[PDB]
């Protein structure tokens, strides 16, 4: 493709995580033709802390992940050669 990323951007929702929910994030890239494109299933999502959160999903669930509860988990974006890391909150809307 002779068209590259332009710039990579993250889609809501915001850095919060859930009692003891799963927790869906979506990604938004451009192209340097202006145009623009859900990666979401071309982006692998992974965390740094597999032990305190997994992350499992199938190709129509790609962008899935559980946490239990580590504090501050970290989440990593890789697409192809080009990848964004992004720090998410430990916070519960209510006990």
């Amino acid at each position: 493709s002779a068209a590259t990323l332009s710039s990579i951007s993250i889609s809501p929702i915001n850095t919060n995580i859930n009692t003891t929910v799963s927790k869906q994030f979506f990604a938004v890239g451009t192209y340097s033709d202006g145009t623009k494109a859900d990666l979401t299933s071309s982006v692998t999502w992974s965390s740094s802390n597999q032990s305190q959160a997994k992350v499992s999903n199938a190709s129509e669930t790609k962008g899935l992940v559980t946490g239990i509860a580590s504090g501050n988990p970290t989440i990593i974006a890789t697409y192809g050669s080009v990848s964004g890391n992004t720090i998410l909150t430990v916070n519960k809307t209510d006990t």
